[PDB]
């Protein structure tokens, strides 16, 4: 029994302990003092302050070091009218893990590690006392030892893998939607690819070959989206090794599984849009075999660059609702710059080719509509000269035929119309002179020039309009239909980015309030039905482009291979 040092003590009247327990541990000493605790001026009041301090049970790292400190200040050892001052080593041990205390409320003057009221080289009785109460994390926080997993300053607790803003039943509902849409797309797109490889001889040709790689992109995308449906795959792709949600991937000492599924989904998504722009450019140029090298470069290099960029900045995060890893689930700025930015460009570039595509379709359609209008004006006015008996009537119909000839005129075509124009002038002089018989005979000469040379150009014009009937219009229908779905996808990704500033605030507010309790309400969360609309647009194009081989010719392709 050695006598303790003068500086490690403080002269105080020692009153007996009311409670024989401090924060779930027995006390050996009998007397205490309420002067070390500034706020407390009674033992009952000290226990009333200790029960508020015990609210730090959550966050084990702080709770493990604050328990011997709180008992050394509020319920300390008092013997021979002197209270034991707590050692600075016991005090400094809290400064680090209990950094949350300084931030949330701030350390009081009596609980600050100053050389006075906290001296060095002092042996405490609380140091001998062992506390077994620790390791408590309030859900949605899960107990983890990984420092790169601890949510905010709550050292010891990390954010759980399952999204706390959505229920277990709601997850099941979204996963049922992804399974159904994924399987239908997966089977439809594979069928198209199987039909294309079966007739590869004829199939590897523009513009049909474009749709083959389009489907290939939607097939790979389906594999990545359906990957979560393997036993325990969703809680391997989206969940970290400790059980926390995956963030900032590629991260150190963690399975590549997350960035694998991200690369498969995002790359096949982006390459699908570059192949869409190729399809729209093909519909523009239809009105290309030597450009195959240029097509395959941009469709596989540009998405590669964007994917490598995301992996370099490490912005791959995982959502339990989607069941896949993606760019910018946490930091939406990186999502907009890598999802809305390229999808924004494909609507500008791809759309421009669809606009100039219909522009040329209706321009060439108008050319024959105007030339057939002038053909009838010539035919009807010739019947007027035939019907006419007056020299003024013949003169009137020839002047109408002359204006219609010049209107239809605007080298092989120019030479032919000059003969007709010249013949009208030769006929016009006869009408001016008063001759009706000679002018009517001259009009019949225009019929022979029309019936053998001008007729051939009209026949060639009507034939080109019949060329547009099937494939020329089919590619356009698929191009506009795909554009529609891309416009839906853009709107859904934009809606998310728009409200992600408030959804971050509401997610943070719900997790931090549930961290401590002896009700918490979700302010606002992202709309799942809008996410279902996005998946309807994504998988919708997958099935919509799969209908290219939905022709009568493909039925005979499968019948021929059946015999083989
Ligand atoms: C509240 S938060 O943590 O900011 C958060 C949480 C979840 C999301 C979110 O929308 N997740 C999600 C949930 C479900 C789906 Cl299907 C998707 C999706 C849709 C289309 C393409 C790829 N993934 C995405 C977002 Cl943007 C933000
Ligand atoms: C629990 O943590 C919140 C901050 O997330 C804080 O406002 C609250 O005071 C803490 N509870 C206790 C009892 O200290």
């Amino acid at each position: 029994p050695p006598p303790p040092l003068s500086h490690c003590g403080r002269a105080a009247p020692c009153e007996p302990l009311r409670y024989n327990v401090c924060l779930g541990s027995v006390l050996p000493y009998g007397a205490t003092s309420t002067l070390l605790a500034g706020d407390s001026d009674s033992q009952e009041e000290a226990h009333g302050k200790l029960v508020l301090w015990s609210g730090l049970r959550n966050a084990p790292r702080c709770w493990a070091v604050i328990q011997p400190l709180l008992c050394a200040v509020y319920m300390p050892k008092c013997e021979n009218d002197r209270v034991e001052l707590p050692s600075r080593t016991l005090c400094q041990a809290t400064r680090g893990p209990c950094a949350i205390v300084e931030r949330e409320r701030g350390w009081p003057d009596f609980l600050r590690c100053t050389p006075d009221r906290f001296p060095e080289g002092c042996t405490n009785e609380v140091q001998n006392i062992k506390f077994n109460s620790s390791g408590q994390c309030e859900v949605p926080l899960v107990r983890t030892d990984n420092p790169k997993s601890w949510y905010e300053d709550v050292e010891g607790c990390g954010i759980q893998c399952q999204n706390p803003l959505f229920t277990e039943a709601e997850h099941q509902d979204m996963h049922s939607y992804i399974a159904a849409f994924g399987a239908v797309t997966g089977l439809c797109t594979l069928f198209t690819l199987a039909t294309f490889v079966a007739d590869w001889r004829n199939s590897n040709r523009y513009p049909a070959v474009i749709l083959f790689y389009v489907n290939a992109c939607f097939f790979v995308g389906s594999i990545g989206w359906l990957a979560q449906f393997m036993d325990g795959a969703r809680r391997e792709i989206v969940c970290r090794a400790d059980g926390t949600m995956r963030l900032g991937e590629p991260t150190s000492n963690e399975t590549l599984s997350c960035v694998i599924i991200f690369v498969i989904v995002y790359y096949a998504l982006m390459a699908g849009f570059v192949w869409f722009v190729v399809l729209t450019y093909a519909w523009h140029t239809s009105f290309l075999s030597g450009k195959t090298s240029y097509f395959h470069l941009l469709t596989w290099s540009l998405p590669f660059v964007l994917t490598v960029a995301i992996l370099a900045v490490a912005q791959v995060d995982g959502d339990s609702v989607s069941g896949i890893c993606f760019v910018g689930y946490k930091n939406y700025r990186y999502r907009a710059g890598f999802v809305l930015a390229p999808i924004g460009l494909v609507l500008i570039v791809g759309g421009y080719f669809l606009i100039r595509g219909v522009m040329t379709l209706f321009s060439a359609r108008r050319q024959l509509a105007d030339l057939e209008d002038n053909w009838e004006t010539l035919n009807d006015n010739l019947k007027v000269i035939e019907k006419a008996d007056n020299a003024a009537q013949v003169k009137d119909a020839l002047t109408k035929m002359r204006a219609a000839a010049l209107d239809a005129q605007k080298k092989d075509f120019r030479h032919g119309f000059d003969i007709l124009v010249g013949q009208i002038d030769d006929a016009l002089k006869l009408a001016n002179e008063g001759k009706v018989k000679e002018a009517q005979a001259a009009a019949e000469q225009l019929k022979t020039t029309r019936n053998a040379y001008i007729q051939k150009y009209l026949e060639r014009a009507r034939s080109t309009l019949s060329k547009i009937n099937e494939t020329m219009l089919r590619l356009g229908i698929f191009g506009f239909l795909a554009f529609g779905f891309v416009l839906i996808t853009f709107s859904c990704h934009f809606y998310d980015f728009f409200n992600q500033a408030e959804w971050e605030r509401s997610f943070r507010d719900y997790v931090l309030c549930q961290a401590n309790v002896t009700d918490c309400e979700i302010k606002n969360r992202p709309s799942l039905l809008v996410e279902k609309i996005n998946l309807f647009a994504m998988f919708g194009t997958g099935i919509a482009m799969s209908t290219w081989v939905w022709t009568k010719a493909t039925l005979l392709i499968w019948r021929r291979t059946w015999c083989r």
